C-alpha cells in the first residue's frame, strides 16, 4: 500500500489532473500493483501523488 519501491524507466510528464510527473530513475511508493494500466503512486523524495502508467517503471532494487 506503500511497502513496495519501483524506479521509473523513462521521464513522465502528466497529462491531465490525476497523473504523477516523474523524472528517469526516481524512486516511486506504490499503493496497489495490480490494478492495470494505472498505479496509484506518491514520491518520498517530492511528496507527491498520483497515478502512474505502469509501463513506465520497474522494481526498485
Ligand atoms: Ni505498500
Amino acid at each position: 500500500g506503500s511497502h513496495m519501491t519501483f524506479v521509473a524507466l523513462y521521464d513522465y510528464e502528466s497529462r491531465g489532473e490525476t497523473d504523477l510527473s516523474f523524472k528517469k530513475g526516481e524512486r516511486l511508493q506504490i499503493v496497489n500493483n495490480t490494478e492495470g494500466d494505472w498505479w496509484l503512486a506518491h514520491s518520498l523524495t517530492t511528496g507527491r501523488t498520483g497515478y502512474i502508467p505502469s509501463n513506465y517503471v520497474a522494481p526498485s532494487d
